[PDB]
């Protein structure tokens, strides 16, 4: 194996090298390129990756700096995050309408939220601030036209009604909105965020995307079947995001119901996604060549989000941290690929490097996921997410409410 992770010093060094290798995929800080995105989209034959994955990358680097103290990439990341905000400072840039799903917008919002929680340096005074960007995403997601009576509520996957998939009310869209609301409640101490988060979680439970018996977390259902045609694929990031938001709700509310939800979601995740201590993407990983570019990034979110759960729901620490350690050990074991001797693949549990070309990408998601897993080994040494008591970001009471905002011509 190339990377060492047995001590704090070794983990820092490994994370710094992993941060370098992941950055090689990113061209957006170079002359003539677009900040904030990885190469793509594949629909234009520009590269393998969609817009939302750029937002995921930004958040991974906000976390990297928080966990390691290394600010080397902070300028590049601030530039990327700011470039993609759109004219209404809401992460709805219209050039990206095809990529405008509530989830895609949500991931950008979550990265802004993370920047506020982590005290990431503020943008210039005349630019949108991190908390305000998170508030704008949440506000647009709470807008009445996104909450119709079909399936008794819930967000649709897509924002534009003409986007393919507008008829799919899926877990990830709702989980993003839930997680933002829970996080905004904790940061701002404003209970209206929390009331929305409660409502959306209760909807996910009622519609049966959360299994009442096992606490498995399914993918979604379609409005023309009243959401009853549940797609029971279990993607790791769905359960993990609900766990993350539930942990923020437990920390904010101190309500035993939320502690029980954390515990039940966590039991399910350990049962379903961790295979002898290693995270495993159950709908696709069992054979090579099935995971999409998006799926290759999920395990990295699992690691980062579960690590934060241990800070804000500290009773979970002993269930989570040993398992994240075994999973990260497997991640680095297989980061041995040519031509560098340290290239990372996806198939951690297998114990073997598999070239990312088997899944038809250059390998940025796998690189991101290992970076996430290794960095998050430092969670014990990191500060917990800040609230407005110690944060440095600023909000906006009219975030998401501009008169030129897209909701005004829906
Ligand atoms: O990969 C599982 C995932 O697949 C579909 O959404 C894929 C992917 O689309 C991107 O554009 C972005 O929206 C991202 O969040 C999403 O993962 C969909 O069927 C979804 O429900 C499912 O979880
Ligand atoms: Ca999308
Ligand atoms: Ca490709």
């Amino acid at each position: 194996q190339y990377y060492k992770i047995d001590t704090k010093e070794e983990i820092l060094e490994s994370a710094r090298t992993l941060a370098y290798d992941m950055m090689l995929f990113y061209k957006g800080n170079q002359s003539g390129e677009i900040p904030g995105i990885l190469p793509g989209p594949p629909t234009e034959h520009k590269g393998d990756y969609y817009w939302w994955e750029g937002g995921a990358m930004m958040g991974t680097y906000v976390d990297y700096w928080h966990l390691t103290g290394d600010p080397s990439y902070n300028h590049v990341i601030m530039e990327g995050m700011l470039h993609q905000v759109g004219p209404n400072a809401d992460y709805q840039p219209p050039n990206h309408t095809a990529s405008l799903g509530n989830d895609d917008q949500g991931f950008w919002g979550m990265s802004a939220m993370l920047a506020a929680e982590n005290k990431f340096p503020n943008p210039p005074d005349d630019k949108p601030q991190w908390l305000a960007l998170a508030q704008a995403v949440w506000t647009t997601q709470a807008s009445p036209e996104r909450h119709d009576g079909t399936c008794n509520g819930g967000l649709r996957w897509q924002i534009p009604p003409t986007n393919a998939g507008y008829n799919y009310k899926n877990t990830i869209a709702n989980a993003c909105f839930f997680d933002l609301g829970a996080r905004l409640a904790r940061y701002t101490k404003n209970n209206t965020y929390a009331e929305w988060a409660e409502k959306i979680f209760d909807w996910l439970y009622a519609v049966g995307y959360i299994d009442h018996e096992t606490w498995a977390v399914y993918d979604g259902g379609h409005v023309e079947h009243n959401c009853t045609d549940i797609n029971r694929a279990q993607f790791s990031y769905n359960a993990a995001l609900l766990l993350h938001g539930a942990a923020f709700m437990w920390n904010y509310t101190e309500d035993q119901k939320w502690k029980d939800r954390v515990d039940n979601l966590l039991t399910g995740i350990l049962r379903d996604f961790f295979k002898d201590g290693v995270v495993f993407e159950i709908p696709c990983e069992g054979r090579q060549g099935a995971c999409t570019a998006d799926m290759l990034t999920f395990k990295g979110y699992v690691h980062r989000w579960m690590a934060v759960v241990t800070q804000i729901a500290p009773h979970t620490k002993d269930r989570i941290l040993p398992v994240l350690r075994t999973s990260a050990e497997a991640a680095v074991k297989q980061c041995v690929g040519p031509p560098t001797g340290r290239r990372c693949g996806f198939y951690w549990k297998s114990g073997k490097f598999v070239d990312p070309s088997v899944d038809h990408t250059s390998g940025a998601g796998e690189a991101m996921s290992v970076l996430a897993a290794v960095s998050s080994l430092l969670i014990e040494y990191a500060e917990p997410p800040a609230t407005n008591e110690t944060g440095i970001s600023r909000g906006d009471p009219n975030a998401g409410m501009r008169s030129r905002g897209a909701a005004q011509h829906f």
